[PDB]
């Protein structure tokens, strides 16, 4: 059991290079390159930019966009939220089918980590409660994208935009909202007090004994009860909609959810003790239970 | 900091589905010929001990069933290469990257693209251990999966699927058939050696931690041959001095001396983590190379 990443053919076809002064990457979808905003910015910009003012000074003739070792053309541009859309004279062959969604906290999905247009990685993330993500992001990895692939449809639910003072990620929807409170401006900002997602927790308990980890199941608890301890070790209250998503694991291995619950709780009070469980001496909780499923 | 993989796309448009009789499994399709393993031409019953080369002798090229998506591809010839199958077809794949075969070396990382039916799962990065096993995820049918790594646009594939142990890890070849370790393609009991941590690995992933600000465990100094007393006690691969120039561009990147950084491994070995982490993680880390972490970096 691993932390698996879908498969990035479909996405690797729409990154294209974005320049302007400062270069970062873009996403052609048909005749469209969606890219953060802040790549109308200097040096000096970033510290407080005025994004429509610094827009209107910028000419098409400004977009450098490239798609491999061929120039596009940009004929149109427009702000929307925190992205840049330009329109350019050619339709992106490549189009997978595709749609824009907003994620949910405690939901994944994988990364396509990108410099000048070109991709050089792709790993599984989860977006925190906090609406921060942790990721691996260096300068110019600006407008690499997040995504699941359900059927043959490429549903984006990420652009980056930034790192935080705590060393993790924020950025928006392929429409340009920010994830979380934050903004593209290159000062202070708080993300909240983060939390684990005690469903993704339990899911990952569930992989556990379908591969032969068996050694922490137990006792019971009552979902009240449960919340309670979860409440001090800092872990996501569990709803009876988490128990329903949890169903599918719970049939598979013949563990109730409130039983698995149980052995999370002693977890949570006893440790670890020194072992080990699916060969991680913390305990996971960036995998779905979608994910597991998907898996197995 | 983060384990990733090589983006899988040119790995991808190589894929197919190869079906022989009731056994289907993935294969590579790179120029007009498809690789996969042998034990496609298995059924149920010849897995315990196979005569290959009798069981092969049995087939045509038509009892051969190779799918490019929704493309069929018609074999002209076979042949068996150890325990590979390759099946040559009437068409080349215009979707062939650059390519080139490699035998990896044990503690050496690779990206595996999981297929199922010739359509890809996910990707995710692998250790080849010292004892010759990986540590993956794959079900029944994902046979003939490949690893790889990409450098440039050159892809170079290094292993190819064909069995899990009782243990649970997993077996396989380089492309030319040969597998990595002592291992057979017949379900028989198969003992993996004794496995060791790739040290030099660790090392890398403790200057990655430093790079990213986890300092805590920086300390005192040691010698080669003093470290690798403690590293045979702790069942650590012994650090050799082509080890200690590899780490050379992270030794100069954070000027640590790679034997301070060994002091400071000592340590850790001999008192463990307290409770504490090292990028998040509770255990020693061995499988990002310096290759890796550079990369990364
Ligand atoms: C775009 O590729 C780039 C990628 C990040 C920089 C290094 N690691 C990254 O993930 N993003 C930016 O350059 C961005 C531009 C702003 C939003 C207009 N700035 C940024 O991320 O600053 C990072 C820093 C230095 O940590 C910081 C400093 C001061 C205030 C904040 Cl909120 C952040
Ligand atoms: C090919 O798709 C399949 C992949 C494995 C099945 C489950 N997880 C896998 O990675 N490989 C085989 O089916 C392989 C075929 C042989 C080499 C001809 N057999 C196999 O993997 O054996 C696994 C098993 C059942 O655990 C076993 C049983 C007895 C002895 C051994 Cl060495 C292995
Ligand atoms: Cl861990």
């Amino acid at each position: 059991f691993r932390k698996m990443a879908f498969p990035s053919g479909k996405v690797e076809g729409c990154m294209v290079q974005v320049t302007c002064g400062t270069t970062l990457n873009g996403l052609w979808l048909d005749d469209v390159v969606y890219c953060p905003r802040h790549v109308i910015c200097t040096s000096e910009d970033m510290l407080n930019p005025n994004y429509e003012d610094l827009l209107i000074r910028k000419s098409n003739h400004n977009f450098l966009v490239q798609a491999g070792n061929v120039q596009l053309r940009v004929i149109g541009h427009s702000m929307q939220n925190c992205v840049l859309k330009l329109k350019v004279d050619t339709a992106n062959p490549k189009t997978p089918k595709y749609k824009f969604v907003r994620i949910q906290p405690g939901q994944t999905f994988s990364v396509l980590a990108c410099y000048n247009g070109s991709p050089s990685g792709v790993y599984q993330c989860a977006m925190r409660p906090n609406f921060t993500i942790k990721g691996s992001f260096l300068n110019g990895s600006c407008g690499s994208v997040g995504f699941n692939i359900d059927y043959d449809c490429v549903s984006f639910c990420y652009m980056h935009h930034m790192e935080l003072p705590t060393g993790v990620h924020a950025g928006t929807d392929l429409e340009g909202n920010f994830y979380g409170p934050f903004v593209d401006r290159q000062t202070a900002q708080a993300a909240g007090t983060d939390t684990t997602i005690t469903v993704n927790v339990l899911a990952w308990l569930y992989a556990a004994v379908i591969n032969g980890d068996r050694w922490f199941l137990n006792f019971t608890t009552t979902l009240n009860d449960f919340n309670l301890v979860a409440m001090k070790y800092n872990y996501e209250p569990l709803t009876q909609d988490h128990v329903d998503i949890l169903g599918p694991l719970s049939a598979q291995t013949g563990i109730a959810v409130l039983d698995m619950c149980a052995s999370l709780k002693e977890l949570l009070q006893n440790g670890m003790n020194g072992r080990t469980i699916l060969g991680s001496a913390l305990l996971e909780d960036e995998f779905t239970p979608f994910d597991v499923v998907r898996q197995c």
